């Protein structure tokens, strides 16, 4: 349903409240550039620290300005099923083309309980699902065998793999034969995953890098193994500096340096360490995005 | 300010809403088996799937039935700093005799992030607070050198540290000699961490062999290393069972088998699978518990 490079936008800040005009600039950037779709309200976007009604604010706003000319997906998740179904369903009617909804946080569902949670919330709500898996941050991994069962119910569409394991991609596609679109989650890995059948990459980098990620993508589609590879390496100083603290605070940092966001994290995350200030201007540069 | 055996409370459930009744008469249960503290709306309560106003209602249904015949600590983390300042107080303004705090989960602040987390809902808040680090759930380890900044912050009284590792605990003691308190959270190494320095445990299987948790601290706290890991071993088998799926899974099984509770969770997680059933039966009967 989607493809290609899809970028994680960061929710623009400023004195603590949505920065809509800023947020409303970013989706033209974005459309300038030719990223395929956009989400709204991700982990990049500080889901974990906005309250329901920013969310709806993040995800209204990207739609209204978006007006039909790129795809919108909005984050969703909430640990409890019956509260997820609840936000699920208001992105439905705001008009989201589909719900990125990562597993439960902290909690540690069984495998069971996650295989209930995502079949409860497609049941009850009419929209596309895209699963998001990323047990580094959320102590719940899905297993591929309970993926393969979810891509039986239609709705779901989707799984943005955030762990970077080329086996893991490998088993959910054995598994499961086309019968669920696998994104990755991870920059660092993307170019590999996009050659070895995965859809798009729900990408941190195309907030600063659109063009060349929306490249990157276009070769990885056209079979241009060597070409989506060279793209690949050129971004990869970047990839691996928009981790060096948690995301979003080096992506923010990146993004204030290139004058489209104030650059504002909501505490407990913080502005970028000075330390990493100089390895990323260079990088910045270099690409010349500065 | 706390020490012994303090219980994580389930939250009791029916029809999907807090029983109010059932959580009633797990206060007078624990009154009488002689429970040092309680802890209400922690992670055993299911505070990661109850909404703002549920976190309250078991928090102030807590304390107006404990009657100050024993000492009520609240579960009160929320992601973002200023939200955790709001429900930190409104705890306070209940009567709650600390707050129990865990890191952010799944956002993986920065050290210096949980320093001004901390700091800040500590400045903002008269009430004592309890550190709570889970890094297995949150993705987040709080380091010694933090904790050893934080207990310079007077109202930061205590850390209930859940990792089971010997030389966290040694490394806390060490490197803030006396400055901080240090709670178990994790039942199946607490004798041994009771018996090293650490002055409780914030414990799940005191829900449920609660007169023998009780005892077991007590001997520590006599320096009885004996008499304290004798019961230990006598729970060890418990204790294991109560971990089998993700807490509180087991536990609200454990008290449906013994009639205090309807043991309902609410979705994603999910009643006890049934193959242990048996073992954890067949425990609580060699306990006399059933
Ligand atoms: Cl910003
Ligand atoms: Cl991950
Ligand atoms: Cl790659
Ligand atoms: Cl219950
Ligand atoms: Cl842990
Ligand atoms: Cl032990
Ligand atoms: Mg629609
Ligand atoms: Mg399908
Ligand atoms: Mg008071
Ligand atoms: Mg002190
Ligand atoms: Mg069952």
């Amino acid at each position: 349903m989607f493809s290609g490079s899809i970028v994680a936008l960061v929710t623009p800040m400023r004195n603590d409240s949505v920065d809509v005009h800023h947020l409303r600039e970013l989706v033209e950037f974005h459309i300038a550039k030719g990223t395929h779709a956009l989400v709204a309200a991700g982990t990049t976007g500080e889901a974990g620290t906005l309250s329901h009604s920013e969310k709806l604010l993040v995800i209204k706003t990207v739609i209204e300005q978006a007006k039909e000319r790129v795809p919108v997906i909005a984050g969703t998740a909430m640990n409890a099923t019956k509260d997820c179904i609840e936000l699920t369903q208001q992105a439905m009617e705001y008009g989201a083309h589909a719900a990125l909804i990562m597993t439960p946080a902290y909690i540690k569902p069984t495998q069971e309980g996650l295989y209930l949670h995502y079949s409860h919330i497609a049941q009850s709500v009419a929209i596309p699902i895209i699963l998001y898996n990323v047990p580094g941050r959320t102590a719940c991994d899905m297993l591929p065998e309970t993926v393969a069962r979810l891509a039986k119910i239609s709705n779901i569409i989707g799984i943005k793999e955030a762990t970077g394991q080329m086996t893991r991609l490998q088993q959910i596609l054995r598994l499961c034969e086309g019968s669920i679109d696998v994104y990755s989650g991870d920059d660092l890995t993307a170019a590999q995953w996009l050659l070895s059948g995965a859809k798009g990459v729900i990408s941190v980098t195309a907030n600063v890098a659109a063009k060349l990620m929306a490249k990157m993508c276009d070769l990885a589609m056209d079979d241009d193994q060597a070409g989506c590879l060279r793209i690949q390496e050129q971004l990869m100083p970047l990839h691996e500096l928009l981790f060096v603290e948690s995301n979003p605070i080096p992506v923010k940092w990146a993004m204030k340096k290139m004058g489209l966001i104030g650059g504002e994290l909501r505490l407990p995350m913080t502005e970028l360490s000075e330390k990493h200030h100089q390895a990323l201007e260079k990088v910045l540069k270099n690409l010349e995005l500065i």
